[PDB]
């Protein structure tokens, strides 16, 4: 008697993505520029400070004074107090921080197949707390010819926005496909033998294996999603797999739960 480990198996959801990089940005946002030429008296903000349109936000040499274009929060602020400026000189920049956009840039390749609607992954980090929902809101029409590139924009959406900060690197995992109601097992399962692929199921009365032929519909982080003849609840052998037959008697060790129905992202 062989010893085994099965899993009692579930239908879930396996999920493909493409990975891209991003950064956090804004909808609505400007340059501050001075409207004379001249010194940097005085400051009158700092990172992070709200501001309305017109509010004074610096002063220059008389005494001439810098505005704020809109109304918002100072992003970043790129002069010190001496430097001398010109209306082309920026100054600092302010935005928004209620309209929130994710930037990113996808290969031509893929284009096609991403639509408004989609739904991506962001992570600033690995974990939960650092990751955030968002959908695709616009494709560029452009095509940049040297990167092969088109600009996608996702809007982040969901709860805890607040750390999602605008300025912010993010990796983006943007979903292509998901496969839903598919039986899920870790990838060690499935043994190839005269190229075809099966799995063992375990019959608790006999105490045997079955091979049942399986078709591999899509794998990812270790775990495939399959069709053939294997059904919720069934024991599928997940580790000692290897030195089974058809009919091969067994001993089952032990039983773990199957993976989760939800997606893997």
């Amino acid at each position: 008697r062989f010893p085994v480990i099965a899993m009692k198996v579930k239908k879930g959801i396996l999920s493909d993505y493409l990975s891209l990089n991003g950064d956090v940005d804004t909808k609505v946002k400007a340059d501050i520029f001075p409207d004379a030429v001249g010194k940097i008296t005085s400051l009158r903000i700092k990172l992070g400070a709200y501001v309305q349109k017109g509010q004074i936000v610096a002063t220059l040499d008389l005494k001439s004074p810098v505005r704020a274009p809109i109304s918002g929060y100072i992003l970043n602020i790129t002069k010190k107090i001496g430097e001398t400026v010109n209306p082309q000189s920026n100054i600092a920049v302010v935005g928004r921080i209620d309209t929130k956009q994710i930037l990113t840039y996808v290969s031509e390749k893929y284009i096609s197949n991403i639509k408004v609607g989609n739904d991506a992954i962001i992570e600033v980090g690995a974990y939960s707390n650092e990751k955030f929902k968002a959908k695709v809101s616009e494709i560029s029409p452009i095509l940049d010819s040297k990167s092969r590139t088109i600009e996608v924009y996702l809007t982040p959406i969901g709860s805890n926005l607040d750390k999602l900060i605008i300025g912010m690197f993010s990796k983006i995992k943007l979903i292509t496909k998901r496969f839903k109601d598919v039986i899920k097992i870790s990838r060690e399962a499935v043994v190839e033998r005269e190229g075809k692929k099966f799995v063992f199921k375990v019959d608790l009365e006999s105490k045997s294996v079955q091979m049942l032929p399986i078709t591999v519909l899509f794998e990812i982080d270790n775990i495939v999603a399959l069709s053939g003849e294997v059904e919720e609840n069934d024991l599928i052998v997940v580790e000692g797999m290897s030195a089974l037959s058809n009919g091969s008697l067994i001993n089952l060790v032990d039983t773990k739960e199957g993976l989760s129905a939800e997606s893997n992202i």
